[PDB]
DNA sequence: CGTACACCTGATAA
DNA sequence: TGGAGGATACC
DNA sequence: GGTATCCTCCATTAT
DNA sequence: CAGGTGTACG
């Protein structure tokens, strides 16, 4: 694990959340909480251990749903002495970022005790509004007056190291094989391989610098909502450009050996034997053993 | 014959 | 992704 | 008591 | 994330 291509995980997979619950316990009647937050597969688990054991083996490693878990830090102190210090070192650059730095402020109010106040309640509740989904409806009826504190907006954030781009495709990107019904071919089937990388449309200015940072691709927006694809289906490219990158820069978590069977379909690719009825069959098992894994 | 972009849609693993 | 609620620990 | 963290489970949507 | 498909074009 490099710190950017944790980083690039982070930007794909990762939560900043603050929790505002009601408790008539303490002196507010609210209790504040911060969480660093991170869900994968069960298939991935490795992964959440080398998180863990990559921030000083701290937080705890959570059955989350039926086949997720979760890698958490709720501690307010261990992730100002940890967390606060890697992200604005190694800083995240989709919009995630500005949730990260509304947490961040959160932080730093509860570090000086004043969540623990009134002012500092309205300060975390009027911060919460802008992160993530923002008030709860018990949150807005409890603090109907409140204003969210503006979402800051960093413009025109570019890809800081290609690990950072490892990491967020080993979260968001896909390697896909697919065989595709032709009239034409002669073996019956095309075999086409697709690098994609999928992202909401608010990094939208991210997801086009992709085409520049990687030479090759093109951005389409699904039809059915606020989403978009980096796309590569050219083989020549594929060859050229994307295999070449993703081996000096490694992927992680399971998809890794994803990587390495389409690594291999493009072989079989390469020699042209897609275009054999025996090859097209190396590749209907390869592709078949992917996602397994 | 073969490939590649534009378009299409279902299943979860975030 | 991002969130909730109950239990427990800690000073 | 007041506060801070641990633990178990979940609806929707960005993958 | 992940499978497709239609068809223009060399
Ligand atoms: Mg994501
Ligand atoms: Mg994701
Ligand atoms: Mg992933």
């Amino acid at each position: 694990l490099n710190p950017w291509a944790v980083v690039g995980f982070i930007d794909a997979e990762g939560s900043f959340m603050v929790r505002v619950r009601k408790n008539s316990k303490y002196k507010t009647g609210w209790l504040v909480v911060a969480i660093f937050s991170v869900t994968v597969d069960k298939k991935d688990l490795f992964l959440l251990e080398s998180l863990k054991t990559f921030f000083g083996g701290l937080g705890s490693i959570k059955k989350s749903g039926n086949s997720t878990f979760s890698y958490r830090i709720e501690s307010s102190e261990q992730l100002t002495k940890i967390i606060l210090p890697f992200f604005d070192k190694y800083s995240l650059i989709t919009e995630k970022l500005g949730d990260y730095l509304l947490f961040k402020k959160v932080l730093e109010l509860m570090g000086t005790k004043e969540h623990l106040t009134q002012r500092g309640l309205e300060k975390i509740v009027s911060l919460k509004a802008s992160i993530n989904k923002g008030l709860s409806e018990e949150l807005q009826a409890a603090f109907p007056q409140c204003v969210p504190t503006p979402r800051p907006e960093i413009n025109n954030k570019n890809i800081p190291d290609p690990f950072w781009l490892a990491g967020f495709v080993s979260g968001d990107g896909s390697f896909k094989s697919i065989l595709k019904k032709s009239e034409s071919i002669k073996v019956g089937f095309q075999s086409i391989l697709v690098f994609q990388i999928t992202q909401h449309a608010r990094d939208v200015k991210l997801m086009e610098s992709l085409i520049s940072y990687l030479g090759c691709g093109f951005i389409e927006k699904d039809s059915r909502g606020p989403w978009l694809y980096y796309t590569v289906t050219n083989f020549s490219d594929i060859q050229g450009k994307i295999i070449p990158f993703f081996h000096q820069y490694k992927i992680i978590g399971s998809a890794y050996g994803d990587y390495q069977d389409w690594c291999k379909i493009a072989l079989i690719m390469q020699n042209k034997n897609h275009l054999t009825p025996e090859g097209l069959n190396e590749i209907r098992a390869l592709k078949g053993g992917m996602n397994k894994g």
